[PDB]
């Protein structure tokens, strides 16, 4: 209900990293997700004020 | 605790729609909550770029 539905802001719940969306899938006596994330790769240093 | 002294962004907690408030009513051995919600009533399609 809230993966699913909407997008959630509490921090890995719906995924390690910043939650987009998510798809469930049928299973035996279970379901499966498939959460979809955003995550920085490439990071270069400046100086700040 | 989050409906009553707040307003909740999780998707379907303290009612189905947006959550605008909420009261509590006491009962015997229980407890029952009045959610107030919005929902949009009348759609209107258009043409967006
Ligand atoms: C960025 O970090 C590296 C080491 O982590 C350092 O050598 C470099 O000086 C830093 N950049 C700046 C602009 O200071
Ligand atoms: C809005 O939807 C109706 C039916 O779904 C369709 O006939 C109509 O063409 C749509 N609006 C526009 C501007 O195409």
């Amino acid at each position: 209900s809230e993966c699913v539905l909407g997008q959630s802001k509490r921090v890995d719940f719906c995924g390690k990293g910043y939650h987009l969306m998510s798809f469930p899938q049928s299973a035996p006596h279970g379901v499966v997700f498939l959460h979809v994330t955003y995550v920085p790769a490439q990071e270069k240093n400046f100086t700040t004020a």
